[PDB]
């Protein structure tokens, strides 16, 4: 029976009326909040021609419940090439990107699974609103993801600190459940696929085998992959290690379009003690030549993220 | 699997924006939303010195949820005397009024129990805020309730017409389960507590004999009482009849304090079609002389409440 | 999470291993809680063939659930024409009577409904197994009812007491929340249909206003009537009353069945020391000659009952 | 609404009707879902003595659970000291062997966690009956683990097949959901620590880069390591390839107990058409000496854990 409901909805409204503005941030995250909560539930009752669905369906949740916060310019979505830019009669001063279920179908082995979302402010005046918006990296006001794992955390890496809220299920609700992460700044696992890279990897591979083995008296890095980007960067931000995944021969390398997926993921490090870096430049420091554009990403606990450029340019 | 998730919580901002002002409306409305949530679940687990306590602790719920939308200037409670004036850096535009937990400890027969909440805009300038924007009737801005019975139903009622939204345990939301609530004219139910009031009833004793002994060849309109004031209401708001709750000799009549439980719940009736009547005066059209004034109340279907002030006036 | 986690079936269980029987009982309570369980969400969320269908998808259920545990023979129900015959091969000793939702269409205005039971023994050799085992008076060996209001209350009465057990939608396990429980000598609210009865009330009106303005000079009684029988009944086990509907037009008065509605219910009430009657005979030891026979009842305090019956005494 | 709900009840008790049985499996089952369940819960809402508490309260919640069904007699636990002898009253013949939450502490970064449990039939006459009824090798009589991630899901293996049901929390009910599932011949991912193990991998070395730059000529295997037995040991139940926690110094080796974390597994992967060998031993069939006993386990794919095998052969 317990007084203090300390909600995601009531939290970020007291840092961002203590700045004035317009509310549009919070009513934005907020309904966020409602697509994520439905999204959950139908995956916590998985499946009770048939090809995908159930990701491309929740697409169709994020886009209206985002263009109905009324908050959003344009919206751009793994599942769609093009911004959809949000109506006349309904836009407000927000770009958002992402990837609304990153994992959709690997979840059969009850895996890890979630939606990446990361903000923009649309503010580059009459154009009306059109895909351009979609432009810098390391300026998005707000990013930050949500695995439906054992829970449903939603971790929110805005302008000042990494929050992480825990889906309570009693209520309908987004709780505070720790209240500044940083990042442990090694003492380590590291992780990557190294089957399908191993042979493929390049300055790298010597990274990895001197996180095997030690080049020392240390005992060794260990390995830990889920194979989910949400669920890898997570134990990452928490228990603290370094992820990569690059995949070497072509190379805006991995899978992962930076825009909505590598871009949230960089912030949220970011703000936390993170370096997210491309081997060779840094993840948000970088401008989208292109909205659907891959490109890898190293992050992780700064002292090993440095460790690989030191591995990367006293090489390559 | 179903995406046109119609909450509250966008509807309410739907005509909202449609309107400009400032949020503040639907940032209260939301904020009220989760302590309703709250109370819900704590009743569905009913009872897993000890007097009273799970309505005061939701009390303290209320309170400090609907002071941190940043929207509220003071609050009068059944619970407090005093209208609790809301904090210099928490103010926003608005009073409300609250019952948080009509029949908090007759829950036992698992019957219907209720938040009844009405809100008022403080607007009367630099006075600054205190107890005395507790004044009018007829000009509460927003008004409705929440019935925890079988389900939870929000019903919500303003300016221009009455909702009714259920809670959805699923996702943690309230959705549009109809959407303008009118009144059965007539065709009826009658509800009053026959026991208590029967031999001390007045004008109104001759008013239930012909609706029970049929002045005619009709078949008689039927008992039905649960006793709480929310169920009560809302049975006569759906299948229509007449509640009354008058209570003759002290005659601020009876228990219902007119401010945040008979006004919510007279504005609610007024928009779908009701008459809420003093049986004397309209409950809307009457200030309060103090801000816990019991006043009684008859109110439901116009052919009904009416047929009650042509009982009333060619006698008293 | 405390770990003495008594079930519904733990306390089933450790009672048929006293009686020395072979767990059927446990089956058959268990079968039946997984419909009033998923029944008690089809009701959580209602407002979210066509004319009517929730009752029929509880009858459908409750059958097929009972069909499964092999545990049951002969299953007589609300909606079915006649006896269902369980075949051979799914076959037990009980025969179950029961209403799958009382008050099925009367939930919108939100009240509580509930399913009805009661369980026979098959004693006679074969026949195979018809309707005819559905003679018994008061030889059930159980009996109760499943009350959907603001929590799912199992309230179920077999030879040694009445005990209560509430949904913990936690974990979906009907919980022992209280125990034993009697109903308390006299002390009331009477609880009967004030319109059309009082159209047709014979001793019941000497009744209603004997407790209305009292000659034994004092203190009066409140009505309360919900219109739903078990919500009726549910609140007078647990606050003191009395309950009527003995309503005369529809002769085999009552719209209360005798096997599913009112045999039950008086079971339940007389194990915890409260009666029932007819007014004239005792209703659990009226023998059935049809199994859809209709009888009048009143029930609940032991005193308020006997008042009544005084009153029949001398009268009509 | 559907009413044809095959629950895991229904499932166990159709076959112990097969096999003319007592009716504990049946209860025993019960029990431990009541248990499964609360876990799942607990664990929803974890973040929201002291330095380990969750995993005790887990086992004292499973035991309890479980001594309650009268139908087991010795319990061996993760946590307890010796075996539980239960006491004569609350007896059964059935001895399970259970881990109560598997990866317990490293649930943070939110992964998928669970309980893993072996049942065995007492056989001797008295002794009374202690832990030597844990000498059995492969004498399950059913085994399974319960998984604690986006969903919780419990495969349950037997005689006849392994099953998979889903909790269904719209009801509180483990669901059937797929049927006697057997694991596809070859078709891999490798999962295996990368780290430590590569620092002392034997046989595993050859087999690793055997599998990473494949020699018969064409397509490597992924990578996939969540870190958590039942995480690793479901995922290759439903996709296909191999895994191996053989480690070397804890030289009995493997943190994998015998009893009630290898033994379970190597069952449910066996009876679904794949291996579960020590690379010299097969699991199974190594007899206890100790029931705290750790033995290495390598398991899943046929194909995969032959060649592994093949190599073993002119080895190390």
């Amino acid at each position: 029976f317990d007084t203090n409901i300390v909600t995601l909805t009531r939290f970020v409204m007291e840092q961002g009326r203590k700045a004035r503005g317009t509310g549009e941030m919070t009513q934005l995250l907020n309904s966020l909040c409602t697509a994520v909560k439905a999204i959950s539930t139908a995956v916590r009752k998985a499946g009770i021609d048939q090809v995908k669905k159930l990701d491309v369906l929740s697409n169709d949740l994020v886009i209206n419940v985002l263009k109905s916060s009324f908050a959003t310019c344009v919206l751009v979505t793994e599942e769609d090439k093009n911004a959809i830019i949000v109506e006349p009669e309904k836009r407000g001063k927000y770009v958002v990107c992402f990837d609304p279920l990153d994992g959709s179908s690997n979840i059969d082995c009850l895996v890890s699974i979630g939606t990446i979302f990361g903000i923009y402010r649309k503010n580059s005046t009459d154009e009306p609103s059109e895909k351009d918006a979609l432009q810098p990296g390391r300026n998005l006001v707000a990013a930050g993801y949500a695995l439906y794992g054992s829970a449903t955390m939603l971790v929110l890496a805005m302008v000042n600190g990494v929050n992480c809220f825990m889906l309570d299920p009693a209520i309908g609700e987004f709780i505070l459940v720790d209240r500044n992460v940083k990042i442990k700044k090694k003492g380590s696992i590291y992780s990557i696929n190294e089957g399908y890279a191993k042979e493929f990897d390049p300055a790298i591979t010597e990274y990895i085998q001197r996180k095997k083995f030690p080049p020392d008296n240390s005992a060794p890095y260990g390995a830990r992959y889920v194979g989910s980007m949400v669920a890898d960067v997570h134990r990452t931000l928490v228990y603290g290690g370094i992820f990569m995944y690059p995949a070497n021969k072509k190379s805006p390398k991995g899978k992962l379009r930076l825009l909505y997926e590598c871009n949230p993921m960089a912030y949220v490090m970011e703000k936390a003690g993170g370096l997210a870096t491309t081997g060779k430049e840094a993840v948000l420091d970088i401008v989208p030549t292109d909205i659907h554009q891959r490109a890898p990403i190293i992050l992780g606990s700064p002292e090993d993220v440095t460790e690989l450029l030191e591995i990367y340019q006293k090489h390559a």
